[PDB]
């Protein structure tokens, strides 16, 4: 079970490589038909596509009585998205943000701040419902604010979007499956490896898709996907997980997240999310994962 591990591994990379590229092309075309910006389609359709493994993970974790995991993995992804994902994407393709996109980003900053404030004592099922509503309020607002019978072109767009999404979701669980077989053959029979490599497996569709878009200089789409995913992780993953059990409090991760969200706001308004900014986001990401033990 070693060449099978590599076989699963390399196959996963193939389904993640092309899958994310099709998911981006499908999304870009869909945005053109629904007559919305690359940002809007990234903060809604794309976000929910890549943020689904994060919602299902949190909800299940809190279901089987592991709440500290459900929240720790919920916020840890938001930081991973601004730190690793956005950071890497900005180095590849610097992001100049439009002026109609900043109202959206400001809303994101406030929503994160709102989550941090009510998340000091912890997270009730009350907080969950509140945040769950705000999520939907955000979605219908993002689509509306920035805005057919038998069309062969639209169909092709949906094929790219659906096959592309199936590709990255399958490729991610082939990535993990293969890496686990390799790790086992390597001597790593520890248990945090069975949550570290899987936590990375949930952020893997998000990382790949954002990189695929970054390669095609879709800075707006990249930004939308980061913004949308974090809200889907907080307004959705963090919220749904709180319906089962009372999630604990992490006022050090939330603090860091607000900082990275604040920096994102300032960069996407008075400057840009370019290469040096991305380096900083990466720097803040590595002085975090090391200083948070
Ligand atoms: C760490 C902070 C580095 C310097 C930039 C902070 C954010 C605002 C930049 C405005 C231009
Ligand atoms: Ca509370």
């Amino acid at each position: 079970m070693v060449i099978l591990g590599v076989g699963y591994f390399l196959l996963g990379l193939i389904l993640l490589y092309y899958g994310s590229d099709w998911f981006v092309l499908g999304s870009e075309r869909i945005a053109r038909h629904f007559n919305v910006s690359n940002f809007v389609i990234g903060a809604t359709v794309m976000a929910i596509g890549t943020s689904l493994p994060e919602i299902l993970t949190s909800a299940y974790a809190s279901y089987m009585h592991a709440p500290g995991i459900s929240i720790g993995n919920a916020i840890g992804s938001c930081i991973c998205n601004i730190g690793l994902v956005l950071g890497l994407s900005a180095i590849i393709s610097p992001i100049i943000v439009d002026k109609n996109l900043q109202k959206n980003i400001l809303v994101y900053l406030l929503f994160v701040i709102f989550a941090a404030v009510i998340g000091i004592d912890g997270f009730s099922w009350i907080d969950g419902v509140v945040l769950l509503i705000l999520f939907i309020i955000y979605l219908r607002w993002t689509v509306k604010n920035g805005s057919d019978k038998n069309n062969p072109s639209v169909v092709f767009s949906l094929v790219l979007l659906i096959i592309g999404l199936i590709g990255v979701l399958v490729g991610a669980e082939l990535f993990v499956d293969g890496a686990k077989k390799i790790a086992l053959a390597l001597d790593i029979s520890d248990k945090v490896i069975g949550f570290t490599l899987v936590a990375f497996g949930t952020s893997l569709p998000e990382l790949m898709v954002s990189l695929a878009a970054a390669k095609r200089n879709l800075g707006g789409m990249v930004l939308g996907n980061v913004i949308g995913s974090n809200i889907a992780d907080i307004g959705g993953a963090l919220a749904v997980g709180s319906l089962f059990m009372h999630l604990p409090a992490e006022n050090v991760q939330m603090a860091v997240l607000v900082i990275m969200s604040l920096l994102l706001y300032l960069f996407a308004k008075y400057s840009k999310i370019g290469r040096w900014q991305g380096i900083l986001f990466l720097a803040l990401y590595i002085i975090a994962i090391a200083s948070l033990r």
